[PDB]
C-alpha cells in the first residue's frame, strides 16, 4: 500500500555471562510488550549466523514497525518499556538503534 | 510460510567528505546488482532519522533478501560484488554485516 511507516531496528550483543536460556527469556519478555504498549505493533527477530563483524560481535537483530518516529518515542517512554530497559540493561554489552522508512 | 529466505543486513557509515551525489550513485550501483547477481532477490534501504548512536555514525541500513546462506555466499564471491568493493571501498568508513532469518 502507499503507507509511510517507520521501522525501529535494534542490534544487540549480550554480555558473555548471559546464558542462552536467559537470552530467550529476555526476548520473550520483550515480545510481550506488544500487548501492553499501544504504539508497538509487531516484533520480528533473528540471530546472526555469519559472525563477520570481528570486534563488534553483535548477535541479535530485532525489527519493530511503528506508524512514525513520534510513536517510537511513545514506546521509548512508556512505563513498561522504561521498566524493561532498566531491569535488563545489564544484559547487553553493545546496543545500536536505528529508525528508518524502508524504500527502494 | 512456504518460502524460505535469509535477510542480509548491512549497516553503513560513509566517510564524512563523501557528497550526497556520491552516496546516491553508490547506492544506485549497489541496488543495480540485483540485475547482475542472480542470488540477489530484492533490496530495501533507508537512512536513519533518530541518531540514537550518533557517536558511532552509522547512517544507512540496507536489507537484501536471499533464498539461503548458500546463495548469500554466491553473492559474496560474485565478480560484480568483488568489483563493487574494488571501486567503492574507499567511500565507506565502516560497516556491519548480518545474516539472519527473521521470526516471531
Ligand atoms: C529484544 C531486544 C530488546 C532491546 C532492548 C533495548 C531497550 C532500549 C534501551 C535503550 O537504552 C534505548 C532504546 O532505544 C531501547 C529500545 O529502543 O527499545
Ligand atoms: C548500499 C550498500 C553497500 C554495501 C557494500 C558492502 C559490501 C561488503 C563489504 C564487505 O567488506 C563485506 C561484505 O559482506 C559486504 C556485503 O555483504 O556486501
Amino acid at each position: 500500500g502507499p503507507g509511510m511507516a517507520v521501522k525501529h531496528l535494534i542490534v544487540l550483543k549480550f554480555k558473555d555471562e548471559i546464558t542462552e536460556a536467559q537470552k530467550e527469556e529476555f526476548i520473550k519478555t520483550y515480545v510481550n510488550l506488544v500487548n501492553i504498549i499501544p504504539a508497538m505493533k509487531d516484533v520480528y527477530w533473528g540471530k546472526d549466523v555469519t559472525q563477520k563483524n570481528k570486534e563488534e560481535g553483535y548477535t541479535h537483530i530485532v525489527e519493530v514497525t511503528f506508524e512514525s518516529v513520534e510513536t517510537i518515542q511513545d514506546y521509548i517512554i512508556h512505563p513498561a518499556h522504561v521498566g524493561f530497559g532498566d531491569v535488563y540493561r545489564s544484559f547487553w554489552e553493545k546496543l545500536l538503534i536505528f529508525d528508518y522508512t524502508p524504500r527502494k
